[PDB]
C-alpha cells in the first residue's frame, strides 16, 4: 500500500510477522527507542532452510508498507543491520544468519536455539543520514506512535503474551508493555492499562438499528435485512469525569486488525459528547464482516450507513439512563 518510513510500521511489520508465525510469545527489546536497537524474539514457526535466502525476496496489514522493497525484512535490510536466527521444526538445529544492505546473507551459522525467530534491527536508517537525523530528532512522537500501535496488538491479542522494555543508554531495562497470554480482551486491557482502567468501562452491546436512526441515515426495514456486522468490544461509561482528556486511548479492529475507520471513529466520538460534552471515551472495538465487504481507496466497508446506524443506536441504548 502507500509507502512509509515510521518506527511503528517497521515494529508493526514485525510484529504481524511474528503473529502469522503462530507464535504465543513476543517479546521486543528496544534500545535508545528503537535508535539503537529493535529486537522482537517469537516462538512461532520459525524458518525453513530452503527459504533463508528468500526471507530478504484484501489486507487491511498492507494500507501503509514499510520501505521500498515491499517486504518487512528485505525493506529493513537496505535501511539497518539485520540479524536473525531461527529454527523450523523441521530443523535439527537452528541458524543465525547476518545480512548486508542488500538483504544478502553476509553469514549463516550453527545456532542451537528453541523453535521460533529472533529478528534484530541495528541502527535503524543509519543508511539513510537524512531520515536517521529526522528520526532521533522526532523520537518522541514517533516513539509513542509505535506503542500506541503495540497496545492494540497486546489489546486484540488474546491469549499471546507480548511484552515489550525500552532501555536508554547503559540505564536499566523499562517497562513499556505486557499482556499475560490471558483468553479475553477484557483482562489484555487490564493488564496494559491497569485494572482502575476497566472500572469506568461497560461492554459493548449490539442492537438493532433503531427506526429513528435508520430515518436519519437513509435506510429502510429493507436496508436493514443484509446487516452482517458484528461488534464487541468496551467503550467508557458517559458518567461525568469518568471520561478522558483525549482520544489517546482509542483502538479500533476491522475482523481484529487494528486501523482506523474515519466514519466510525468521528461518530462514536459524538455520540459519546452528546452525554458527555467535555470528554473522550476510551475505546475498543472490533468490527467483525465478512472479509469480502472490506476495500481500500481508507478502509471502505459495505453498507457503512448500516454500521453506522447500529454503532450510534447501541451506544444511545448503553448510554441511556
Amino acid at each position: 500500500g502507500q509507502v512509509v518510513l515510521s518506527l511503528s510500521t517497521a515494529v508493526k511489520e514485525l510484529v504481524e510477522n511474528s503473529l502469522d508465525a503462530g507464535a504465543t510469545n513476543i517479546d521486543l527489546k528496544l534500545k535508545d527507542y528503537g535508535v539503537d536497537l529493535i529486537e522482537v524474539s517469537d516462538n512461532g514457526c520459525g524458518v525453513e532452510e530452503e527459504n533463508f535466502e528468500g526471507l530478504t525476496l484484501a489486507d487491511l496489514t498492507q494500507v501503509e508498507t514499510f520501505g521500498f522493497r515491499g517486504e518487512a525484512l528485505s525493506s529493513l535490510c537496505a535501511l539497518s543491520d539485520v540479524t536473525i536466527s531461527t529454527c523450523h521444526a523441521s530443523a535439527k538445529v537452528g541458524t543465525r544468519l547476518m545480512f548486508d544492505h542488500n538483504g544478502k546473507i553476509i553469514q549463516k551459522t550453527p545456532y542451537p536455539r528453541p523453535r521460533g525467530t529472533t529478528v534484530s534491527v541495528q541502527q535503524l536508517f543509519s543508511t539513510l543520514p537524512v531520515r536517521h537525523k529526522e528520526f532521533q530528532r522526532n523520537i518522541k512522537k514517533e516513539y509513542a506512535k509505535m506503542v500506541q500501535v503495540l497496545h492494540a496488538y497486546c489489546i486484540i491479542s488474546a491469549g499471546i503474551r507480548v511484552s515489550c522494555t525500552n532501555q536508554l543508554g547503559q540505564g536499566k531495562r523499562q517497562p513499556v508493555v505486557c499482556t499475560g497470554g490471558s483468553p479475553s480482551i477484557k483482562e489484555n486491557i487490564g493488564s496494559v492499562f491497569g485494572q482502575k482502567q476497566l472500572q469506568s468501562l461497560i461492554p459493548f452491546v449490539q442492537l438493532p438499528p433503531s427506526d429513528s436512526v435508520c430515518e436519519e441515515y437513509g435506510l429502510s426495514c429493507s436496508d436493514a435485512l443484509h446487516n452482517l456486522f458484528y461488534i464487541s468490544g468496551f467503550i467508557s461509561q458517559c458518567t461525568h469525569g469518568v471520561g478522558r482528556s483525549s482520544t489517546d486511548r482509542q483502538f479500533f479492529f476491522i475482523n481484529r486488525r487494528p486501523c482506523d475507520p474515519a466514519k466510525v471513529c468521528r461518530l462514536v466520538n459524538e455520540v459519546y459528547h452528546m452525554y458527555n460534552r467535555h470528554q473522550y471515551p476510551f475505546v475498543v472495538l472490533n468490527i467483525s464482516v465478512d472479509s469480502e465487504c472490506v476495500d481500500i481507496n481508507q478502509i471502505l466497508l459495505q453498507e457503512e450507513k448500516l454500521l453506522l446506524a447500529v454503532l450510534k443506536t447501541s451506544l444511545i441504548g448503553m448510554f441511556d439512563s
